[PDB]
């Protein structure tokens, strides 16, 4: 029932959160995996239902 | 203008993918993010169109 694909994060360069949203909205997805320039960290936005956006910083 | 709102990673108990899988299906969502136990990293599983699962794996 599970089948895992791996896939690869867009860009590796680091971003900041307001240009991944920018990249996850050309894309029209509702997430988007990035290395963070705030932490060098992965970082994931993501389209909340109130049409913001939320930022999960991992270390 | 973007506006985005820092949130909380799920939990930060490592876990394997497949159980990643099942939290994200638990939780009704299209990604999840979690430690990875395979790499001590961050992980994003999320759901694909053709009922496959995406796997990023970033270190």
């Amino acid at each position: 029932m599970i089948e895992i694909i791996r896939s690869k994060e867009f860009s590796l360069k680091p971003m900041d959160s307001e240009e991944a949203v920018l990249q996850m909205n050309l894309l029209g997805h509702d997430f988007f995996v990035f290395t963070d320039r705030e932490t060098d960290g992965t970082s994931i936005v993501y389209r909340r239902k109130d049409g913001k956006y939320g930022l999960i910083q991992t270390s």
